[PDB]
């Protein structure tokens, strides 16, 4: 109920809340870090909104920068689940 | 003189090329395509519509990647 009252705002005030889809730890596939699931669901909202732009110059600038941060995270994701240092 | 005059029906002119100042083995088709790529790439950056630029770029890239597959048919020596 509070999700539908925050993702369906009338754009009344500048401060805004964007709600990710509900995450269920039980139904989530095991041996998968929560941080990975959150980023995957966060990607869909940003990627779909990136597709929704109208200014071609703005879309190309953000896509280059946003895709750069994801490539930085995956390099460090090895450090999250390891059994030894190297 | 001719190429400069045309830049001032609309006809677009590629930069002038000569066979002498080229690699001794590079085919002409590669040389013409490479220059045509540069002209098209600059026009895409000059667009304004996000939907058009997103759609035209992949359509052009699809044709360009198909030509690269068949390029081996020119620089070949025997039918494999």
């Amino acid at each position: 109920s509070v999700v539908k009252s925050l993702n369906s705002d009338q754009d009344d005030v500048k401060v805004n809340i964007k709600c990710l889809p509900t995450i269920d730890p039980t139904k989530l596939p095991r041996h998968e870090p929560i941080l990975v699931t959150v980023t995957a669901r966060l990607n869909k909202m940003v990627s779909d909104k990136l597709k929704g732009y109208w200014a071609s110059n703005d879309y190309r600038k953000q896509k280059e920068q946003w895709q750069n941060h994801l490539a930085q995270l995956q390099r460090g994701l090895h450090l999250l689940t390891d059994k030894e240092y190297k």
